[PDB]
């Protein structure tokens, strides 16, 4: 269920979520190798981040969570603590995108899969 997160993208990036979905070799279900750049980093700490999540018995891929953005920053609520946990990977997913607007470059949107190479860096 990504229709909160893609809002939040938005809200923070100016761009469709659609533009960081198989973005590089991390944004977009699973991941694997080298990441291309920092807005990749960024879903690299995303999957980490969901990956404790998991760990912890709440399901990221299923939370929903309630948001709100001020010029204070991005507000995280819902009625569990997963849910909060969930919206709190994605905010810092957010402003990591956000923050790396000025290395974003289109050539990385819908980047095949068989370019990816390297390791896998660890979390
Ligand atoms: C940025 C991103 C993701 C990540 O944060 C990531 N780390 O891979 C992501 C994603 O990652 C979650 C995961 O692989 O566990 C799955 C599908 C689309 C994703 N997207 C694109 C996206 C995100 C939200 C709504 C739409 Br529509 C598209
Ligand atoms: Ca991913």
């Amino acid at each position: 269920n990504l229709v909160q997160f893609g809002v939040m993208i938005e809200k923070m990036t100016g761009k469709s979520a659609l533009q960081y979905n198989d973005y590089g070799c991390y944004c977009g279900i699973g991941g694997s190798h080298w990441p291309v750049d920092q807005t990749d980093w960024c879903c690299h700490a995303h999957d980490c981040c969901y990956g404790r999540l998991e760990k912890l018995g709440c399901e990221p891929k299923l939370e929903k969570y309630l948001f709100s953005v001020s010029e204070r920053g991005i507000f995280c609520a819902g009625r569990t603590t997963c849910q909060r946990l969930t919206c709190e990977c994605d905010k810092r997913a957010a402003l990591c995108f956000r923050r790396n607007l000025g290395t974003y470059n289109r050539k990385y949107a819908h980047y095949p899969n068989k370019l990816c190479t390297g390791p896998t860096p660890p979390c």
